C-alpha cells in the first residue's frame, strides 16, 4: 500500500496496539502493509527510528493541550495539559513506553519551548519551572506505565493478601487509575504554588 | 555454577547490568551460570518469572527504607521512602522496567500492608493515603525511567535548540536528574499536607 510517511505512521500504530512495543517488529510491519522488508528499509531504517517518530505523532494527533489557553493560570494549564498528556499516553497500547524512549524532537521544540516561557513569565525561574514541568510529565508517565504493565503482566500470567492492601487494590482497580492521578496531580499543584508564593521566606 | 534461588539472582542481576532489561534472556543467563537450557528451566521457566523476581530482590537487597523509624512522621517517612526507593531502582540497568513488571509480591505484603496502615494511623483514609503513596511511587518511577530510557537511548543514535530548551536540557543533565526529583518530592509532599489539613474545608 503506500508508503508516505503519514501511512507508514497509521500502520505502525494499528500494529501497535496490536502486538505492543516488545512485540512491534519492523518484519512485522512490513507484512501489515504488503511489502518486502528492503521495501520497508528505504522508508524505516530500525525500530528505534520508528518508536521515535511515534512518540512525536502520537502527540501530534492526539495531545490537544499542549499550549495554554489566552489569559489561563499556570495551575490551570498545567491541569488541562497533564489530563491531556495522559490521555494520548493512554490512546496506544505501551503508549506510555512508546514515549520514555525519547527527549523532546526538533518538530516539539517550538511547543516546548512555548511551555518554558509560559511558565517564567507566570514568576517561575526557568529551573523552578522546568522542576514543575517535570514533575507533572514524571508523575503522568509514571501513573500509566504502571496501568499499562499491569495490562501486559496480566497476560503472562495471574494474581492470602491482608485486607489494606486488598481494599487498596480494589480501589485502585475500581477505575482506570484517574482517581489516584487527578489526586496527585492537585497535590502536586498546590505544592508547586506554596513553593512560588514563598519567594525567599524559609517555608 | 551455583543454582539456588539467591546465585541465580545474583548471576541474572550481573547480566542485567552487561545487557539491560530488552537485551536480557535465559538463553545468556544459562551462559554465565556454565548450563544447558534446559538445566536453567528446571530453575527458571521463563524472563516474565525472572523478571518479577528481580523486582522483588532488587528492593529487599537495597531498599532500605521500606518502614518509617519509631516516631517519624509521615512526611518523612514519605521523603525517606522515596530516596530509598529511587536509589535502588537506579542501582540496576533498566530498573524501573523491570520494578513496573508487578505490583506487590506477596513476599512484600506485610511491608506495604505496614505502608498502608501507618498512613491510616497519621490522619489519612486509606484512599487518601493510598493516593499519597500511589503518586510518590509514579513520580519517582516516572523520574528515574526518563533517566534510565535517555541512558539508552543515547546507544542507539545521538542528538539547533531554542534558549529555554538548552538550558533546560543543561540543567537537567547538571546531575543524574536528583535536583529535578527532590524538588518535586517536597512539593508533592507539601501539597498531600496541605490537603490532609483542610479536612472538610473547601481548600
Ligand atoms: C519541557 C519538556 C517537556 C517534555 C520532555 O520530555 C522534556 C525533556 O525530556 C527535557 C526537557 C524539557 C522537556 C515532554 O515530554 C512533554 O510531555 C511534551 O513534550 C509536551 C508536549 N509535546 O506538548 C508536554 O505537554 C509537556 N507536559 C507533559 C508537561 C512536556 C514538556
Ligand atoms: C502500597 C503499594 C506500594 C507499591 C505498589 O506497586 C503498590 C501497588 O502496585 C498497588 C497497591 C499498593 C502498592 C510499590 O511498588 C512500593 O514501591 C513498594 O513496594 C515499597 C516497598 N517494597 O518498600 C515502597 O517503598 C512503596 N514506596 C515507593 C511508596 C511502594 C508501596
Ligand atoms: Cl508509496
Ligand atoms: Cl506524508
Ligand atoms: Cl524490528
Ligand atoms: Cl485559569
Ligand atoms: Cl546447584
Ligand atoms: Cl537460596
Ligand atoms: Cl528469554
Ligand atoms: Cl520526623
Ligand atoms: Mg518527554
Ligand atoms: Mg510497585
Amino acid at each position: 500500500s503506500r508508503l508516505n510517511r503519514e501511512s507508514v505512521i497509521d500502520a505502525a500504530l494499528e500494529l501497535l496496539n496490536e502486538t505492543g512495543i516488545d512485540g512491534l517488529t519492523t518484519r512485522k510491519l512490513a507484512q501489515k502493509l504488503g511489502i518486502e522488508q528492503p521495501t520497508l528499509y528505504w522508508h524505516v531504517k530500525n525500530k528505534r527510528a520508528l518508536l521515535d517518530a511515534l512518540a512525536v505523532e502520537i502527540l501530534a494527533r492526539h495531545h490537544d493541550y499542549s499550549l495554554p489557553a489566552a489569559g489561563e493560570s499556570w495551575q490551570s494549564f498545567l491541569r488541562n495539559n497533564a489530563m491531556s498528556f495522559r490521555r494520548a499516553l493512554l490512546r496506544y497500547r505501551d503508549g506510555a513506553k512508546v514515549h520514555l524512549g525519547a527527549r523532546p524532537d526538533e518538530k516539539q521544540y517550538d511547543t516546548v519551548e512555548t511551555q518554558l516561557r509560559f511558565m517564567t513569565e507566570n514568576g517561575f525561574s526557568l529551573r523552578d519551572g522546568l522542576y514543575a514541568i517535570s514533575a507533572v510529565s514524571h508523575f503522568t508517565l509514571g501513573a500509566v506505565l504502571e496501568q499499562q504493565e499491569h495490562t501486559a503482566a496480566l497476560t503472562d500470567r495471574p494474581a492470602n493478601l491482608p485486607p489494606l492492601l486488598r481494599e487498596a487494590l480494589q480501589i485502585m482497580d475500581s477505575d482506570d487509575g484517574e482517581q489516584a492521578f487527578l489526586h496527585g496531580l492537585e497535590s502536586l499543584i498546590r505544592g508547586f504554588e506554596v513553593q512560588l508564593t514563598a519567594l525567599l521566606q524559609i517555608v
